[PDB]
């Protein structure tokens, strides 16, 4: 069989958040893409052997707070925190993001990956073992990715993957 996952890529505007998709969807490098377009993505790949059907939520657009967009939200599986590296609001952002998941979730145990991004920029500002202390304090996986070389981006989206699965066991 194949199983499908949303998943649902958030963090602050410029993180790479889009790119990350690109690349997952098209295997490429896409620089300037629609910065405020938020659509669904769909790609079938192989994760540890099973066919699985990423349906991917790249968000953008207005911070709205509402019954509707709640809801839109609450149907991800499994959510990345994006922060880019050489971007220390981005980081420092990122506890809003994941404040927000658990509440439309309603559940401690949300599957989650910190992904810090942009790894191929030399004006490294976040520390890896400052995003590491960050994930440990959640107890999820950190991943460091570039959309733009595709360093990492299998693994942050399987790694996510990964942690669905676990999470849909219990
Ligand atoms: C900006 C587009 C542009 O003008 O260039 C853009 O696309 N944004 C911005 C950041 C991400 C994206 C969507 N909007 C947004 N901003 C949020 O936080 C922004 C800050 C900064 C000012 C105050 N605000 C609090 C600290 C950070 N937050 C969200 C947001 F939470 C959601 C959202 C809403 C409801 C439920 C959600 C559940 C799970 C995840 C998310 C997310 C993300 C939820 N939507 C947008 C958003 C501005
Ligand atoms: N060097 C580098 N630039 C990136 C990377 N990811 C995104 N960018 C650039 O960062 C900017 C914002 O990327 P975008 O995908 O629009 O971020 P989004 O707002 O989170 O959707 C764009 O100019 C991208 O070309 C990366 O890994 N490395
Ligand atoms: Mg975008």
């Amino acid at each position: 069989g194949m199983t499908e996952y949303k998943l649902v890529v958030v963090g602050a505007d410029g993180v790479g958040k889009s790119a990350l998709t690109i690349q997952l969807i098209q295997n490429h490098f896409v620089d300037e893409y629609d910065p405020t377009i938020e659509d669904s993505y769909r790609k079938q790949v192989v994760i540890d052997g099973e066919t699985s059907l990423l349906d991917i939520l790249d968000t953008a657009g207005q911070e709205e707070y509402s019954a509707m967009r709640d809801q839109y939200m609450r149907t991800g599986e499994g959510f990345l925190l994006v922060f880019a590296i050489n971007n220390t609001k981005s980081f420092e952002d990122i506890h809003h993001y994941r404040e927000q998941i658990k509440r439309v979730k309603d559940s401690e145990d949300v599957p989650m990956v910190l992904v810090g991004n942009k790894s191929d920029l030399p004006s490294r500002t976040v520390d890896t073992k400052q995003a590491q202390d960050l994930a440990r304090s959640y107890g999820i996986p950190f991943i460091e990715t570039s959309a733009k070389t595709r360093q990492g981006v299998d693994d942050a989206f399987y790694t996510l993957v990964r942690e669905i699965r676990k999470h849909k066991e219990k």
